[PDB]
């Protein structure tokens, strides 16, 4: 009925798992290497920061010592998938400083954890709503974990997960691209891929597919929050 992967978007789509995959921090078993942020950490949120807010800042000191290599990965992904490497310099690098936080952002999401009701960063630091709000995502930190929650049901794979960073990368949304219209197709093939792979999979909820795209809504919300710290440096 609802139509379902040509054999070139099955291509497309082997590319972009493996993309993920190979990127994404301690890969499909990420669970069973965890450490609690420490209780003690993250609770007092006392000093303040050039840019006017309060922040407990050992927590931040912690998640910023880890930050590096995730924005890291996020380039190794990009750099993986054919039609963001074909684009300029100047566009690569506009795209990238433009979702890193939607894909650090979504990477964590899916690793919400309901038993300890914890985000996992980079696969390994299981992370409460509180720590991470005064660690300097203020009502950031709220959002991510509503989204968390939200997903639990939705029950993304590596695929669904993959081809949703792509449409993140992809955006033709930003400030300064020169190649907009090749951005606007590769984002377009992308998408009707995601569309059809969801087909492909019966998923036993109403209307999923119009769900999801909401939540690409959320996701550039808390990237459009929290984009100050991304004049990070992309290598080509
Ligand atoms: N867990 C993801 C990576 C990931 C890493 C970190 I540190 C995160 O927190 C942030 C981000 C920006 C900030 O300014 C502060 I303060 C904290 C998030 I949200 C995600 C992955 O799987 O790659």
């Amino acid at each position: 009925q609802r139509p379902e992967p040509t054999p070139e978007e099955w291509d497309l789509i082997h590319i972009a798992t493996e993309a993920h995959r190979s990127t994404n921090a301690q890969g499909s078993h990420w669970k069973q290497r965890r450490k609690f942020l420490p209780d003690d950490i993250g609770q007092s949120p006392i000093v303040s920061m050039p840019d006017g807010d309060k922040v407990d800042l050992e927590a931040f000191s912690e998640f910023t010592k880890i930050i590096t290599p995730a924005i890291t990965r996020v380039v190794d992904f990009a750099k993986k998938l054919p039609m963001f490497s074909e684009l300029p310099c100047e566009d690569q690098i506009i795209l990238l400083k433009g979702c890193c936080m939607e894909i650090m952002s979504l990477r964590a999401a899916v690793r919400y954890d309901p038993e300890s009701d914890t985000l996992t960063l980079s696969g390994e630091m299981a992370v409460k709503r509180e720590q991470l709000k005064n660690g300097g995502l203020g009502v950031v930190s709220d959002a991510i974990f509503e989204l968390g929650k939200s997903l639990s049901a939705f029950n993304l794979d590596d695929t669904e997960v993959a081809l949703l960073q792509a449409v993140l990368l992809m955006s033709t949304d930003r400030s300064g691209l020169l190649c907009v219209d090749k951005i606007e197709k590769s984002q377009e093939a992308y998408l009707l891929a995601f569309e059809h792979y969801v087909n492909h999979r019966k998923h036993n909820i109403p209307h999923f597919w119009p769900k999801l795209l909401m939540k690409v809504t959320d996701l550039r919300m808390i990237g459009a929050c929290h984009a100050s710290r991304f004049l990070h440096m992309k290598v080509e």
